[PDB]
């Protein structure tokens, strides 16, 4: 109860998981960034050492200015790198947005 910087264990629901699930959530701890987190998503929990490849995260968002699809002619989505911590993403997640958005796990292929 004296933790000024506690072990921030949050589970982050990932949509690009290697898991059989279509979306599954892996738990983080301390101060995991997206890199340590891509790991957490990789985390086979066995030797915990999958085939950790060119995977990365993405917040796929929109403007909430219109309905259906807000013109799929503009990449309004942020690719999550290590420096850009996911907890900052969830922190920048405005209550106004609320239900719009998701963590994707892409590959470093284009």
């Amino acid at each position: 109860g004296e933790e000024r910087k506690c072990l921030q264990t949050h589970r982050v629901t990932v949509h690009g998981v290697p898991g059989p699930e279509p979306f599954t959530v892996f738990t983080i701890n301390g101060g995991t960034k997206a890199k340590q987190l891509l790991q957490q998503i990789l985390t086979n929990e066995q030797d915990i050492k999958p085939v950790t490849t060119d995977y990365f995260l993405m917040e796929e968002k929109y403007f909430i200015s219109k309905e259906k699809n807000e013109c799929r002619k503009q990449p309004f989505q942020r690719a999550i790198g290590p420096e850009e911590e996911i907890m900052q993403i969830l922190s920048s997640w405005f209550p106004e947005e609320g239900y719009m958005g998701r963590i994707v796990l892409k590959t470093q292929q284009e």
